[PDB]
């Protein structure tokens, strides 16, 4: 029996089988086996033209689609997984969010204050698991859970 949240799929390139989270949109080859107040996340966000803000401290204008935007969050969830290049190191150069000034992380917090999506995500990831890309008014989010 599989843990909520998750499917068993098809590669389609491969034929091998993996597993599907439909909450953090996560992926992964092997079987994930198996909630508390409170969880500690950081974050990677992306911005589009269709953001409640369309602003950033990296633009002042942001232009780009939406499509454009998951290009570049599945290319930065790519470069992660490779080891390439590091989530912090990503965050800090390239999340459309303030807190790419630390290195992405947005401490602590409930259920309750956080968007919707995000928070699910969020309280679905297992520590030290990331998501893949997690659609908000705000944009598109890589969600890394610390605690
Ligand atoms: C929406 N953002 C506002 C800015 N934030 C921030 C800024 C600096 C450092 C840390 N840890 C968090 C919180 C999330």
């Amino acid at each position: 029996k599989l843990p909520p949240g998750w499917e068993k799929a098809m590669s389609r390139s491969s034929g091998r089988v993996y597993y599907f989270n439909h909450i953090t949109n996560a992926s992964q080859w092997e079987r994930p086996s198996g909630e508390p107040a409170r969880v500690r996340c950081s974050h990677l966000l992306v911005k589009h033209s269709q953001s409640r803000r369309p602003s950033s401290w990296r633009q002042e204008k942001i232009t780009r689609t939406k499509e454009e935007a998951l290009e570049l969050i599945n290319g930065y969830i790519q470069k992660i997984k490779s080891g390439e290049e590091d989530f912090e190191s990503l965050a800090s150069q390239f999340s459309d969010c303030s807190s790419a000034k630390a290195r992405g992380d947005l401490g602590a917090f409930s259920r309750g204050q956080m968007q919707k999506p995000f928070e699910d995500a969020s309280f679905a990831l297992r520590t030290g698991e990331m998501s893949g890309p997690v659609f908000t008014d705000s944009g598109i989010h890589i969600i890394l859970r610390t605690e």
